[PDB]
């Protein structure tokens, strides 16, 4: 089977297997014919190729124009969250405004964001010179790690970006990784894809595209948005909720066959009910991917284990019994401190 | 109830509540009438009062005499472990010789030891200016943290020590924290004592004294030693394995009432069978300690949670079901990829 | 809430709350203008109104014409099972031919059938003077009891029946209650409907109509039939597997709104995958029926218990722990008798 | 391995493998030189050799002298229960007085007793021509079946009995089988001994002798009696709570090596805390009996299953999951119909 990391320190081979670099601006890229930008965006590549597990992420000092771009996006995008975004996004945004520094005059740093996430759900972030393969991104979601970029848009226009700058992974992805259920959902998508055939990693990356990127949920009646591609794009957060687009339920058996459009809107946005419903649908879709073992994530050691014999399975069951014996005692305490 | 830390960040208020300091050494201390020694015991206190959660532990460079003392103790203890120590100590010592640097001509560092432990059982190490209360030392084992000292004996005689030093916590305690079962045992002793009355913290500290400090086990027809007080002391390791000491079974109801002797040999020694037997006996004894809630350790967030209502208990059960599903899938794979 | 039985002996109020009687042939009955027939349909009603929990079911001796009718139906319907019925029906029919007496010139008895079922899945059968309400028929599947009739068709026509008789509940229902997973499915449908509002018992009875009466399954490619309404009717079993019938998918949120046709074919024939996934769909749908408690079936006592406080839930968890210890020991034995 | 029954209907080979008969009065029998008595023991033997699984137990009509003897024992023994018996005996005796007929001038019948037990704990009773081997008596507790006698003492001095008449199994054994936890304890002792070597059946029968026959418990302070040998004997129920006998703690590793006296007060009466504590000690001791498989009792089918591969263990785990869903739903109901 193909190689996957078996401990969170071996994840540095994946984090550094970058296909294309974030300094390679394309032809249609505003700033492809610039001189000062390219140097700025080449600084970030070298700052990100110097990360190593265990060392705090260095702080980047954003200039005066970058800060204005961040503020423009923040201002123009936060005045339509209250009526378009889901509930678990609104219950988490103020905490980010309070502890990490989300304000029009400041650009959050990855150290504060990573220390804020690490205490709420367990996730952490690490910087990447952009565009690592989907196998190596899903293999990082298995350890509860998220690969971020640090650069910002071109001040040319602050509302168009053919790529994931750092304003897409702070306003789209982070406010919703601080939720335990979304964290469990993401990590399970990631664990399902460890050592799988290149033909199943594509189905999983497609399900992730249509769930954790362009997803919609209806939780009290009318539906809302919980995908990053929406929650970070003004032009597409409106279209998706205005009744001019197709919306059909989520089904991983047919949803894994779709065109992941990059520049234009989507033919159809898939809707779901709750992170638990989608988590169950995806855990059922999984186990339909051929693999000759099972994997178990150990969160004390932070390492993956291959259940393929009976000694391993016996360890897992023995550790389940000790967690059942805690419930069976919390309940006794409630009883005695009430009437039986 | 008494204050306890509810997240591994708040453990700095406990790690720094030191009763007496490692510089304020007793009068009976060889070196109480010295001038150069008493000035390095202050460098160590200063480096230990400067630790903060999240920063790698700085490295200490040991002089030529300190190194020779460490080597003397190492070479004098190494020729007893093969026939006196337990089985797990023996299976873990060579790995320490290979990865952390256990050998004459250098003293292991706490950074290498902490990174070696963190990958095997989950424990980590942090330096302390000595002698913090028992409540604050047990509240640190709840989070899987061990409080170590960094100084070394007085070169006068590398065989007598009335106190802990960096040779009692590298040769006595560490080689056996790298075992998952000893790690669960220690952490459960620690979790039982969170917010308990000062009269129960004493019973728990006594059980810990007679189990994890001066303990004996019989794995084959003959018994061995798995306590640090033994595995770090030549005079007492080859006295408890001899027909001149009393040895009765372990019973947390009658052993929590006994004298913890500090300078002389213990009368009784409380043999046991296995870390699992002692873990079960302690979990039975540990439901007597009066407390109006239960605690649940969350290892992703690394935080303690109070089970005292039904929403918390329902969360815990929902997380148990997902771990039962993993076993139920591992077994199906093990079947289909075999004969039913 | 509405009254439901809380022990298998109180089920005699439900078993004897018969709406219409099996002696009341309607105008359209091919025996409505007969004289000797009715004098037998009265004997059956009388023998079925005399059953009492604990007494073996008396044996009915079928005349020469009744036996010939049974044989006609048997041999005319068994020559198209091999290519139409599911696999769990074919793996159970020979056992019935061997132990209970399925063969022409002999009509099986309910005592032999009930003793054959009681050893394979736990079900038993008891006779009923026909047509008890749906609430009272579903409250009997909660205890793993099935209400059967004992009469037979009118010999005039041996292949048309506007009602259930002893040939519909022996060739349609019984060969598939002897399966543990179909037994669990049926009992869960029954337990979901204890003390529920008359408006939910109708949705549950509809799901049961379209799953356990007219159901289809595709388990190896092409689909097959596992409903009694099909497996007991030549005309309809040979039409739902053809290409002149609309086969939709199973979804308890919509299928619970359908016309339960009694004399003509069904417009739609809902299809599924396996008793396990249909059981999961029904268990998720079955938590959207308003009820202020939960019920737990105790199979030693054979009684229902209301989980509505913490002492009951604590009992249930305490039994789960003892059932998990058995697995944790079976695995250890497999290990030691292999290599670890 | 030795033959054991794998379904509750195969238990008729064990129930009828009687070593000596209840009509064979020995020389020391106060009725050894009688003529009318023996002709009654013959009747009881003949009626007990005619039982067959599935048929209600016939009723025995006791004469006037027999009834007066039963009344003497009842009256002389019930006036010292309130201060000597455990609490779970006192909370069950009145129910027996109410439903089964415990009172002078009436001797309870085994049909009423068996139908009263079957609804409280699951046990049932069946008559035996006395003295079947210990292997065959323990293989009957695995299925929750108890083998009783139906005869009564000789009216001459109705206070001495060198054997278990029907007054020892109604006043000693039955009032405490109607408790769910004592029923679980007994059945586990019985299941531990299925297909074991004749040298372990002796240790298990000894533990049963010193726990379920001559046992004592301390549950609120001073200790009480819960064994049948005590609760049915005036002379020995007094020489157990008055301090003239040696009371030692219960330990299945040493108590399984003691001598069971038949006509003389036991030199030592073992004491315990609760049926759960003794159940745990026995499940621990029951791991050191050599056997190459595990057994699982299925209570719907009422049959034993050999866990020796992975398909069986997978079935068991799959049922555990469904039993855990019920708890996870009961807790949600409590939350909802309360405050979160
Ligand atoms: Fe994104
Ligand atoms: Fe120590
Ligand atoms: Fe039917
Ligand atoms: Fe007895």
């Amino acid at each position: 089977v193909p190689w996957f990391p078996r401990k969170i320190s071996e994840l540095d081979k994946c984090s550094h297997r970058v296909l294309m670099y974030g300094s390679e601006l394309d032809a249609d890229h505003p700033g492809f014919k610039d001189n000062v930008y390219r140097q700025r965006r080449k600084y970030f590549v070298d700052v990100a190729m110097g990360y190593k597990y265990g060392q705090p992420i260095p702080r980047v000092e954003y200039t005066e124009e970058e800060t204005k771009t961040w503020g423009v996006v923040f201002r123009e995008l936060s005045k339509l969250y209250p009526t378009h975004a889901c509930r678990e996004y609104l219950k988490n945004f103020p905490l980010l405004t309070k502890y990490c520094g989300y304000r029009e005059d400041n650009v959050p740093q990855l150290e504060d964001v990573s220390m804020f996430l690490k205490e709420r759900s367990g996730f952490t972030v690490r910087p990447v010179a952009g565009y690592l393969s989907p196998r190596d991104f899903l293999a990082g979601l298995a350890y509860r790690v998220f690969h971020c970029t640090q650069y910002i848009r071109h001040g040319s226009d602050p509302l168009y970006t053919p790529e994931p700058d750092t304003c897409h992974e702070l306003l789209g992805h982070v406010p919703l990784l601080a939720d335990p259920k979304f964290a469990q959902f993401s990590q399970e998508i990631g664990l399902a894809s460890l050592g799988a055939s290149d033909e199943d990693v594509q189905k999983l990356a497609t399900c992730y595209f249509f769930t954790i990127e362009f997803g919609l949920c209806k939780q009290e009646g009318q539906l809302r948005a919980y995908g990053a591609g929406l929650l970070s794009s003004i032009g597409e957060l409106k279209h998706a909720l205005s009744d001019k687009a197709c919306v059909k339920a989520f089904d991983p058996k047919t949803t894994c066959l779709q065109e992941c459009l990059i520049t234009t809107f989507q033919e159809a946005y898939f809707v779901s009910e709750s992170f638990e419903e989608a988590k169950e649908k995806m855990r059922d879709f999984a186990k339909s991917i051929t693999r000759p073992f099972s994997v178990y994530f150990n969160p004390y050691t932070q390492s993956i284990e291959i259940l393929k014999d009976t000694r391993s399975i016996e360890n897992v069951v023995q550790d389940l019994r000790s967690d059942l014996n805690t419930v069976c005692d919390a309940l006794n305490k409630m009883n005695q401190y009430l009437g039986i």
